[PDB]
């Protein structure tokens, strides 16, 4: 049917964007693709990785004597890294483990794992992956109200400690199911992509905040004037992204869009940053831009087709190792430190 | 010998700038100067002032549709709207009551009182004022070691529940090694007030502060330095929420409040207008100013599209390049 | 073991860009490798380079009738061009006569030799190479305080005349010793990298220079705030360096930090500029840009590698002639002229 690969093994990551291709073959062509791919011809896919360059580290002197901790906490969570696990659907492309693989990668590193409303992956199958790790489960905004209230109610009875609201559904130039809808999607006509909402409003966010009886992180947010919505709609986070490139054609480098999001936001709520994250140099950056954490997305899943669980391990810990480097550098104790870094602005852009 | 003011009475504020004149007729000369005066030819104090038409606030549809609500909440205290009393010296020279005055009004109305290291009250005379209302205790860096360590046991006694460590006065000025030393034996969150340079802000939280205090005293200590609001979004930004920012110098009117908020500041600390109102009519007169800025803020969210105080700190600024003579 | 180049000769160097690909040719793998790489997939290496074509020189009328002179003092050393050599570990990875090499061209060159606490060779070698020159003594922070002591000591036992104390210890996509630092690690542990502070602080800053007895440089500033803390911590000097982008990726090149550092100092304290200096119109550039002299790295390497010290000296000798031809162009008669020229803003950056 599809021939995922199966060993479990660490991986000695040198840079995340070796992985891509190092997994390229491992990974069936078709969910490689996937997975790797973005809309139009990845134009916004090479923007969110070339904004990095716009804002350069500087090396700063120390004032403080004791060893980097890049530990912080968010919602009340202590986690290990200021990062998480982005939300993305059929793991199952990438390693017969799926995402009971990636979550035990997260749950054994220490930070916060996003289940996918599409992932492929029983939530029985990645509970026994996360062992009692904290988990975040991402919604899409469904037509029929009474859908929303399914999954809502699935999210709560899982043990989720907030709920992800992606803003867009579904652009370029499927071997398995999806039991965690399907749960609740069988015997109607929707259950036989469509079921949801192609863009989210105010209106929508205001629904979903007022029933959930958690957190809400709006996620897609591109621009500052939607996160000031968000949150007065009762958004309790702000998920700044453009989904890795996989929707909008010919927009912003994520990076790009960050501070002017985090100036209007003022502190008002959390804010998680995704959408290119590839070094510890993109973790700190995005930290001094005005995010409280990143989160990871196609790295990690890479990782997790080149060794299971071990293999998305070894990239959390590659990040991690990074980023105290990082840290060390730019003067840093602590992620608070990382906070506060002065960026030098570079207008030459990738080129230089 | 010096004869202040001593009635008690609400007054109707419908600015706070004509607080001054007025209070200049009930205020002895000498003591009058000294409240409302600053250095050079006050130059930084207009700056102050005229620095709040750099950023000019929009009017906006609303969101939501409760009235507006001007709480917040500051390291865990709730207060009444998104502003505290700043520490000011001798407040007997503004009115009889001096700092129990100041003290009373405070805690009536709702939010902090900063009780200032050249305080003419005894802190019984305050406490009583207070009435169990918060309150912040404002230092100056002792050259004695030993002296620091015995202000910050009796402000812990006293029931402070912050420290504010003015950076300019004891030692003239702070530094970092300074801020350390004391963020390390207070057992309270230490904000260091008189910052105006970013660098500074990110200087102070490393060596241990748990707030920034952006000031410049009300233009009393260095001149031909910037307005106090055009320094606050670059600190903002270097803070970026690692712990909490008051800012003050030159807060007069509810659009301020909102302005200061929308550019990074958690609450605003007021001053002189606060100190006329006392000599005015005493706790009352002080309650008065403090009324007045709860309602004018109100009026503001209302225009603003705002209903809370969180919403004022999303606010949209309009960029004014001409300043003040448009 | 190692099999290093041996020859000596003389070298016609008509650019200093080919000398690496030279060099790749003669240099064992490993070695050439470690000399030539940088940190990431060297994107802040390529910075330091394409830099240069920020700000472009002006052709000037002459204002003088002298022949140009390229000589200049600093620390009342008078020495013959604008430029010493940076202070760079393991110089036996290029050529068998190492340190000592080196020593001999830049002294025979008539520069300052700045000997690196990692050197290959014993200070006895490089003695003799030196011969009578003068040296300046390259340090890291020691955690151990008795460490700094020892190796402050060896510094003006070997005639040091400055110490150049590097604030960052040691992140990319050997065979020898280091005899200098082994003379005094001998029976402890950290004779047995991890000895040094990963990064200094300005308290360390004035420990050294309070006990050195000689004018300190803070080597790897990169930001105009670090200069002034540096200087105000007892720094005799400011050495602006990314360390030829070794250390921190995805910072800016080095040359673009130069301005507002040397604005910041404001004539307190002279001024070494490094990190991609390739040309005679780079040490042009950057004396117009604030720095009193720069130091060359690499190139002089390649060169040694190529053919040992008068390979070295052939390096020295181009960035000589380089320099008085750009002095001809640009209507400068002396080192002087040269801090006095107006920079052509170019805003296109590389590509033009
Ligand atoms: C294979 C793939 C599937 C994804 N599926 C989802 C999805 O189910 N829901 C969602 O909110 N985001 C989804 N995303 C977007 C991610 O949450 C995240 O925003 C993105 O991976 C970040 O970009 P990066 O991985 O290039 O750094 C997916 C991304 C990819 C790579
Ligand atoms: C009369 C006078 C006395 C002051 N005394 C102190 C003081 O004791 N300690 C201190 O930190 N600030 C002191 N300040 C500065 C205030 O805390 C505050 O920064 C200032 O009043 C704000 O400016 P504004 O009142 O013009 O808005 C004083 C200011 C004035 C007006
Ligand atoms: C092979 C190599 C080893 C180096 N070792 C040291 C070192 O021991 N101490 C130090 O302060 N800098 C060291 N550096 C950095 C240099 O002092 C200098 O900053 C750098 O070579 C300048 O960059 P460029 O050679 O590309 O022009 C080294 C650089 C390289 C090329």
């Amino acid at each position: 049917e599809y021939n995922a690969p199966s060993e479990i093994k660490y991986i000695d990551v040198v840079n995340t964007y070796d992985l891509e291709e190092e997994a390229s073959k491992v990974v069936p062509h078709g969910g490689f693709n996937y997975i790797a791919g973005a809309s139009g011809d990845e134009w916004t896919k090479r923007a969110n990785d070339r904004a990095w360059k716009h804002k350069l580290l500087y090396p700063r002197l120390a004032q403080d004597v004791e060893a980097p901790d890049t530990s912080t906490e968010i919602l009340g969570h202590k986690i290990k890294a200021p990062f998480i696990m982005a939300p993305i659907a059929a793991h199952g492309l990438a390693h017969t483990t799926k995402e009971a693989g990636t979550a035990r990668a997260v749950s054994e590193f220490g930070t916060i794992m996003s289940i996918s409303a599409y992932s492929g992956a029983t939530f029985e199958e990645i509970s026994e992956g996360l062992n009692g790790g904290p988990r975040w489960f991402q919604i899409y905004m469904a037509k029929d109200d009474q859908q929303n209230r399914d999954i809502l109610d699935e999210a709560k009875s899982d043990g989720a400690t907030a709920i992800i609201l992606t803003a867009d559904s579904t652009n370029r130039d499927y071997p398995f199911g999806m039991p965690i809808v399907q749960r609740y999607l069988r015997g109607t006509a929707e259950g036989m992509y469509g079921a949801s909402k192609q863009k989210i409003s105010p209106r929508d966010i205001e629904e979903i905040a007022g029933h959930s009886g958690l957190p809400v992180f709006v996620k897609g947010i591109q621009h500052p004037e939607d996160a000031d919505m968000a949150i007065k709609r009762g958004a309790s986070g702000i998920w700044v992204s453009n989904h890795g490139a996989r929707q909008l054609y010919e927009a912003p480098g994520s990076f790009d869009t960050l501070p002017a999001i985090a100036e209007r936001v003022n502190k008002r709520v959390p804010i998680v940053f995704d959408s290119g994250v590839r070094r510890g140099e993109h973790v700190a950056k995005a930290l001094a831009s005005g995010a409280d954490v990143v989160a990871l997305g196609r790295p990690v899943l890479f990782g997790l087709a080149l060794g299971g669980w071990q293999g998305a391990y070894s990239v959390l810990d590659y990040f991690q190792k990074d980023l105290t480097r990082v840290m060390q550098l730019t003067g840093s104790q602590n992620v608070e430190d990382l906070k506060g870094l002065d960026l030098f602005d570079n207008p030459y852009g990738y080129e230089y």
